[PDB]
C-alpha cells in the first residue's frame, strides 16, 4: 500500500490552487453586488468560462471518452483545492460533472460521441444537470407501495411525453432559463399520470432517463417547460437549482438514455454513488479553509494576553479535533474513489464504501467549521473573516447529494442487511 | 421543590407571545429591505418603541427601583418567547438590560435614581449598553502580567479622560451614532496611556467603570467620540455593536460608578454572570423554533413515501435529541436564575451555576438546530423556511456574552479549583 | 417554581448517606470472596437485612398503603446517595420497589393489604420482583402480528397455568431459588401455546399479570418451576436476575392482578414509566462517584508537574462536562418525578417526560464516567480506584429497565407521533 | 496512491488469524482459573512460548537486525488480527516490541548484536520492557521547572547507580519477578538523588536509558530490586506491569544505551511515537470484535419481533457509526505507519501524524464498543457474550501508551505551535 503522490497528481494540485487563487478569488466582487440567486449565478459565467479555458470541464470526462480526467484521486485533489478558496463556479463545475455521469456511465459510444461533444471542446460555457430531485422529495422514490417520482414519462408514438416537476437540480435552467446544454431527466414511467403508481410493481423497473438539450426545449411549446422559481439558499449563494414544470413535454426517442427499468435505475444509482464519494472532497475544502484560517489566527494572536492563543489547551484541542477530522476525511475519500475504480470488487462493496464516505466527511465537516469558530471566538462571527460564508456553505453537504438521514444511511443499511455482505471486502478482498 | 407556574408567570408568557406575534412578526418586512447592519438596526426603531409601549424595557428594572421585573423566572419565560419568534428588537431589549445591570447593582441610590429614570418612564426609545469588549478581545482582561484592557481612563482635575477603542457592545452608539442614552464604559485606570500595564499590580484593582450619556457625548469635541465601523454579523443581522474610538474623552467625576478596583470589577463580574444565566433563554428560544418547525413538518410530510417522516426511527431520534436538549436547557436556566436570587448562597456558587448554564445551553442549541435541519433534509436549506436564519442566529450564543472557550470555562475552572469549592451547595446547601 | 428542599428531604439524604457509609461499605468485604453471582447475592443478605431494619423497604411503599414513602423527590435523593456509594443491596431495594409497583398502582385495596404486608412490616428480608423480560427479548412485546411474550398463561378450572421462560428479572428467585416473596409475572394469554399469537388481535388485550409467592411455588411439582441459570454480569455483580422456566405451573385465580387485557398492560406500562424516571438517580449516583473521585484527585495531584492537574485546561474541561451532565441529569429527574405526581396532567405527557429522562440520564452518565477516567489518566484503570467498578456499573443503565434504543426511544416516538401531542404541556400546562 | 495488499501482507493476515484461532482461543481456559494479575500472566507463558515458535517475536525486529519484520503495515495487520480474538499474550508481544525499540533505534551495532540476540533466536520465552512510567506519573517529565522523573541515575566510578520507582511497564519483572530479559530503564541524571532537578537545566538534557537484564539483577544485592506490587487492572487482566523499586542499583557503564541528554530523550520519544501509531491497530482489533459480534447478532436475531433487528433504523445507525469509526481508524493507522517509514519527511511531521492516530483510534474505539452494546441491548451485559471483556479492554487504550489528555494532545499541540508547522506535509509533501 502506498500514499505517495505522482508528479501529475502534484501538478493537478498546483494547477487548481493557481486557478482558484488567481481567478476565483476575483469572483466575489462580481456576485456580491447582485440581488438574487439567479443574478448571482449569472455573474459567475465569466469565471466558468475561465474554468473551461483552463480545461477543468474537460477534466470532468474520462480520457477514453476524449476528456482529460487522469483518475478520481486527481479529481479529489482538484475539488478540495477549489472549495478551500471559492465554492462559487466550483459548484457549477461539479454539477455539470454529475450531469455528465449518466452519459459517462452508459455503455453506448454513439450517445457518448454526441452528447459529450461540447463539454470536451475547451470552449463555450456548457452546463449539464442531473435532474432528479422533486418538490415532494425523493428519499423514498423506490419504495414499493408509494407515490414514486412525480415527474412521469409515457411513450406517445415515436417520442416521449414528460409531466411533473423537479426542484434543486443544479444548472437545470442553464445560464438563461432556456435550459442546460444537457440535462438527464429521471422519470417514473406511467401511462396515465393522474393514476397512482401500481402498488404491486417494483418501482425500480419503471425508471426512465431522458436527455433534454436546449433544442428539445426550443422544439416545444413555451409553456411545456416553465421555471416556477429559484430557491434562495443559506449558502452556495451563486448556484442555480430551479423549480421546473414539464407539461406535455415532447422528447425524441433518440434521446432516451437506455431501455427503461432496472438498467436506468442502476445508472442513476451508479451516478449518485460516485459523486457521493467525491462530495467529501468538497466538504474537506470548506473545512480545510475554516481550520487553516483558525490555525493562523491562533498562532499570530494573543487575544489580549501574554502568549499566542494556540498555547491554551482548549484552543489547541479544537484545532487538534479539526485536523483529525480533516485527515481522516481525506483518507476515506481517497479510499472510496480507489474502491470505485477497482474492477475486481462487487458493486455492493463499492456502494457501501461510498455511503460511509459521504456520511462521515459531511457530518464531520460541519463539526470542524463550528469548532474552528469557537477557537477564534467572537471575531469569527463577522463577515470580515470567512467563517460566516463557511458556516452556511458547510451545512449544505450533509443535506444535499442525497441527505444522510433519509438516503445515505438507508442505502448503507440495506447493503449491511444482505446475507452475503462482506464488511471488509474493500480492504482485505473476498 | 415545585415546578408550577403562577398566574403572573403565565401572563408574562401570554403577554410576550402576544407581543412577538402581533408586533415582532412585522419587523422583517421593514429591515429585509435595508442594505447594511446599521440601516437594518434603524428600521428596528419603530419596534423598540412598541416594546417600550408594552413596558418591556420597564420590566428590565427591579420593582425596588420603580421597574416592573417580577422575577428572573418571569424574565426567562419572556426572553424565550420573544426569541422563538424574532430576535430583532428582542436583542436590543436584552442589551439595554445588560447596560443597566451595573447601575442596578451598585450601592448608590442617587446614581440609580438619576440614570435609570428614562428606562422606567414608558416613553421614547431609551437605549443602554455595557461597553466591555475591545478589538484585541478580553478573555484575558484580568491576567496579571498582561496588557490588560486597552481602554484606559486617567484623572485630570475633577473629570476623567478616556483613551482607547471598544468593539461589539450592543447599542453603544445609540440609534444615530450620537450614542446610547446610558453607557457603562469599563476602563483600566492608567496615568500614562502609552505605558504598558504594570505587571506587578493585580489587574482587578485597576478597573473603573464610567457612565457615558448622550449629554456627555455632546459636551465633547466631535473627534473625541468616533464610530470607526459597524461589523457585518453572520446572524442577528439587525443589531449594532459598533467600533468606537475614545480620543481624549471628558467625563464628569460625578459619573464614576463606584470606587475603582475590586468593587468595579465585582460589578462587571456580577452583571455579566447574571446575563450569562439569562442568555440560555435566548438560546432555548431560537432552538425551540428550529425544533417546532421541524416537528410540525415531521408530522405532516411523507417526503414522497407512504408514512409521515416522523415514523422513521432516524428522524424521530433527531427530534427526541432536540427535545431532550431543550428541556434540560430550560430546567438549567430556571435553576440558574433561582440560584442568583437565593441570598443564602456564597457568590462563587452562583458564579458556578451561571457559567455552567451558559456553556451547556448555548453549545447544545447549536446542535439542536442542526439536527432539526438534518431531520427536515434539503428543504431546511432554503430561505422559505426559518432554518437559514436560525442557523446563523444560533451560532452567536456560544460565542457572545463571553465566549464559552475563553471565558466561561475559565471562570468555572477557577471556582472548582478553590480549596472550599462545594459542587452541590446550590442543591444541598452548605 | 421552587428548588429548595424541605427539612424532611434533607433528613432523607442524611439518613441515606449515613446508611451507605456505615453499612453498605462493609459489603465488598463479604461479596469479594464469593465466586459467582448467586454467592455474591447471598452474601448481600445481611446488608438488605439492615436496609429493612432502617426502613428502606418500608419507604418504597406509599403512605396511604401503610408504608413510609414521603415523595418521589425523597426517593430520588435517597437512591442517588445509595448509588453514589454502593449498588449492592441498593439495586435489590429498587428492584423490590419495581416488583411492588403493579400492586401499588392497582386500585384493589384488599389485594394490596394482603401482598404489601411483609414489605411494610420492617422485619425479615422480603424480596419482590417484576418478572417481564425474556430470553427472546421484549422490545417488540406489543408488536401486532409479532410472536409476543413467550411466557403464556391459560385458564383451567379456577386456576391459571403458566408455561415459558423469563430472564433478567431482579430478585425473581429469592435468596434461595425457591422464589421471591412476591413476583409479578407478565403473561400473554393463550389457550394453546403451541400455536403462534393471533396476528389479527392487538397484543395489549392479551396481557395478564399473575402474582406468584413462595407458597405458590411450594404448591407445584419440582420441575414446574426451574432456575436454569444465573447470567454473570459485567457490573452489578451482586444482583440476581435468573433464567426461569415455568412448565405447567399452576396459579390460583385469586392471584390474578386484574382482568386480563388493556387494564393489565396499563399497569405494566405505568410501573416501568415510573421506574424509568427514577433510574436516573441511580445513574447520577454512579456518575457522581466518578466525578467526585476525579475532582478530589485533580485538586490534590500534580502528576509530576509543578501545579495541580485541575489547573490544566483540558482536565478542567472534562470535569466541567461531568458536572454539567450531572446537574442537568438531577434537574431532569426531579422534573420527571414531579410530572408523574401532577394529577392534572395526561398520562401521555408523563410518559414522554419519563422516557426523556431515562434516555438522557443513562446515556450521559456513561460519558461522565469515561471523561472522569480520562482526566485522572492511567490510574483510573486500576482496582485501587473506583473507576473499574463504576465503568462496568454505569454501562448497565442505558441497557436496562427497557433499553434506550429498543424501548424508551420507541415509546417516546409513539407519543410525539400522536396527533394531539403537546410538547410543553409538562411545563406550560394544557 | 494505492490500497492493494501484497501476497506477503495477506499471508501475514492469514497466519495471524490461524495463530489467534488455534492457539489464543485456548488461553482463557488457563488464565480464568487463576487468582490475581501475576498468576493469570504466568498461565500465559505456554502461549507466548507458542508465539515465539510461530516466529511472532522475531517479527518484532527488523530484518537488517536479524529479525523478520517485513513492514509496519504487516505489523498493523498482525496486531489487528491478534487483538480481535485475544489480547492475552498479544499484549505481551507488543510490550516486548516496545521494550526492544530503543535498542532497535540506537545506531550502535554491538549493543544491537548483544541484547537482541535472544528475541531473534526463535527459542525460549524472552521478554523485554520499556520502563518509563512512574507512581507520580510522567506526563510532565520534560517540564522545565518540574521535579522530573523520580528514577534517577548517578555515575559512581565505572558504573551507574539507580535510585527510584517504576510503575506500569509491561513485562518489566519477567515471568518470575527476577526481571525482564531486557529492561530499558529510563532515568533522570542526578549526582545527588535527594536534590530537586535544577530548574535552570532543560530536563531533556538529563535523560539516560540504562539496559537491565536478568544478569544485571543477579549481580546486585537482593533488595536493590524489589517488586512492590502488581496493579489489579480493569481489562487486559493477564498482563504484568509491576511496581518496582530500585535502591542503589548497580549497572555497568557499557549497558548505557547512548550519551545522556537530547540523544537519549530522542530514542524514548521515537519508540513511543512509533507504538502510538501501532496501538491504533490494537484498538481496531478490540472494536472490530465488538462490531462483528453485534453485526452477526443483529443480522440474525429479531428480539421477539418479526424482522431481524438490523431492519430497525436506530440499530442500523449504531452499526454504521461503528463501521465508519473502524474504517477511518485503519486508514489513519496505515497512513501513520507509512508516514513513519518515509525517509523524506521530518520528524515533527511524523510525530504529529502518530499523535493524531493514537488520539482518534483510541478515543473512537470506545464509542464503537459502547454503540455495539446498545445495538445488541441487554444481552451484551452478560459474559456469555464478548462485550463485557471488550468494554474493559477498550478503556485501556486512550489512557495507556501515553494518555491522550496529558501527553498526546500536548505533544501534538507543541508541534502545531511551531513557526514552521506544515499541516499537510505528510499528504502533499514538503
Ligand atoms: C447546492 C445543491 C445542489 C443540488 N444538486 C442536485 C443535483 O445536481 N441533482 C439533483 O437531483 N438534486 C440536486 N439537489 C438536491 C439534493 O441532491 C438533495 O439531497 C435531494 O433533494 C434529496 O433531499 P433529502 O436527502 O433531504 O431527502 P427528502 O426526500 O427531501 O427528505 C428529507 C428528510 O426526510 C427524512 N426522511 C425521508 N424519508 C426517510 C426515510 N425513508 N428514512 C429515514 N428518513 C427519511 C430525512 O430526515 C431526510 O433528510 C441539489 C441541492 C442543492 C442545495
Ligand atoms: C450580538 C452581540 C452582542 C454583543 N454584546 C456585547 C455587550 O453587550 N457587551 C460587550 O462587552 N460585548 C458584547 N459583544 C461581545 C461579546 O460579549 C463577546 O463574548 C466578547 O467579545 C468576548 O469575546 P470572546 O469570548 O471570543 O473572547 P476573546 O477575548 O475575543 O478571545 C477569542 C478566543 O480566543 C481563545 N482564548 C483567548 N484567551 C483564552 C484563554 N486565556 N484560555 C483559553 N482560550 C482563550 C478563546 O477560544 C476565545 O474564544 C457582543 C457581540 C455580539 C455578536
Ligand atoms: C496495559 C498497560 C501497559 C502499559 N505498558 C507500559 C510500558 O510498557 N511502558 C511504560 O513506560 N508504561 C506502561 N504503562 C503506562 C502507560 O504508558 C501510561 O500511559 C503512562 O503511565 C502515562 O499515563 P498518563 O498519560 O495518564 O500520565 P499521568 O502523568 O499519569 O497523567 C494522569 C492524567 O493527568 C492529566 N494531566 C497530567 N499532566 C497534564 C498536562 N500536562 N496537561 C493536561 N493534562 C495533564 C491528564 O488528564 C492525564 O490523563 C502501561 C499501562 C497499561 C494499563
Ligand atoms: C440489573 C438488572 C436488573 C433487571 N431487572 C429487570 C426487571 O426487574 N424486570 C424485567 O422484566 N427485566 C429486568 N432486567 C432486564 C432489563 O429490563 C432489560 O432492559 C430488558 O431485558 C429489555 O431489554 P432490551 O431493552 O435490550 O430489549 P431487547 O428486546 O432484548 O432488544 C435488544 C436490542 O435490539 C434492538 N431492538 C429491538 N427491537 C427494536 C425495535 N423495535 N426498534 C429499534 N431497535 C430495536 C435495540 O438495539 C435493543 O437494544 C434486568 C437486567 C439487569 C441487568
Amino acid at each position: 500500500v502506498d500514499f505517495k503522490l505522482s508528479p501529475s497528481q502534484l501538478e493537478a494540485r498546483r494547477h487548481a490552487q493557481a486557478f482558484a487563487n488567481t481567478v476565483l478569488t476575483k469572483a466575489s466582487a462580481e456576485y456580491s453586488t447582485q440581488k438574487d440567486q439567479l443574478s448571482r449565478f449569472q455573474a459567475t459565467r465569466p469565471f466558468y468560462r475561465e474554468a473551461v479555458r483552463h480545461g477543468l470541464i474537460k477534466a470532468q470526462v474520462p480520457i477514453p471518452l476524449g476528456g482529460t480526467m487522469e483518475s478520481l484521486v486527481h479529481e479529489s485533489i482538484i475539488l478540495e483545492e477549489l472549495f478551500a478558496v471559492e465554492p462559487a463556479t466550483s459548484i457549477t463545475i461539479v454539477a455539470t460533472a454529475l450531469g455528465l455521469m449518466p452519459v459517462i456511465l452508459c455503455d453506448s459510444p454513439s450517445l457518448q460521441e454526441k452528447f459529450l461533444k461540447p463539454f470536451i471542446s475547451g470552449e463555450g460555457e456548457p452546463l449539464a444537470s442531473l435532474m432528479h430531485s422533486e418538490p415532494n422529495g425523493t428519499a423514498n422514490w423506490l419504495q414499493k407501495g408509494g407515490p414514486g417520482l412525480q415527474t412521469t414519462a409515457r411513450k406517445v408514438g415515436n417520442e416521449w411525453v414528460i409531466s411533473g416537476e423537479k426542484l434543486w437540480p443544479s444548472n437545470s435552467g442553464g445560464w438563461d432559463y432556456k435550459g442546460a446544454d444537457l440535462a438527464c431527466v429521471v422519470c417514473r414511467v406511467s401511462d396515465d399520470p393522474s393514476k397512482p403508481q401500481d402498488p404491486n410493481v417494483d418501482p425500480a423497473t419503471q425508471i426512465a432517463v431522458l436527455l433534454v438539450t436546449r433544442e428539445t426545449i426550443a422544439n416545444n411549446k413555451k409553456d411545456a417547460y416553465q421555471i416556477l422559481g429559484e430557491p434562495e439558499l443559506a449558502g452556495h449563494i451563486t448556484t442555480s437549482g430551479p423549480h421546473t414544470r414539464f407539461t406535455e413535454f415532447h422528447v425524441p426517442h433518440e434521446n432516451l438514455l437506455c431501455t427503461p427499468g432496472l438498467k436506468a435505475q442502476g445508472l442513476v444509482e451508479t451516478a449518485f454513488a460516485m459523486s457521493a464519494a467525491l462530495v467529501g472532497a468538497m466538504a474537506i475544502g470548506t473545512a480545510r479553509a475554516a481550520f487553516e484560517e483558525a490555525l493562523v489566527f491562533a498562532k499570530s494572536d494573543t487575544r489580549g494576553g501574554s502568549k499566542h492563543i494556540i498555547e491554551h489547551q482548549s484552543v489547541a484541542d479544537k484545532l487538534i479535533d479539526c485536523k483529525i477530522r480533516l485527515e481522516t476525511s481525506r483518507l476515506l475519500v481517497w479510499k472510496a474513489v480507489t474502491t470505485l475504480e477497482d474492477e475486481a470488487l462487487e458493486w455492493k462493496v463499492k456502494l457501501e464504501m461510498a455511503m460511509q464516505t459521504k456520511i462521515y466527511t459531511t457530518d464531520v465537516a460541519v463539526e470542524c467549521v463550528i469548532d474552528a469558530m469557537k477557537a477564534v471566538g467572537m471575531k469569527s462571527y463577522a463577515k470580515d473573516m470567512s467563517f460566516p460564508r463557511l458556516l452556511n456553505e458547510v451545512m449544505c453537504y450533509p443535506l444535499f447529494d442525497g441527505g444522510n438521514i433519509g438516503l445515505k444511511r438507508r442505502q448503507m443499511q440495506r447493503v449491511m442487511a444482505l446475507e452475503d455482505y462482506e464488511p471488509w471486502a474493500a480492504t482485505y478482498g473476498s
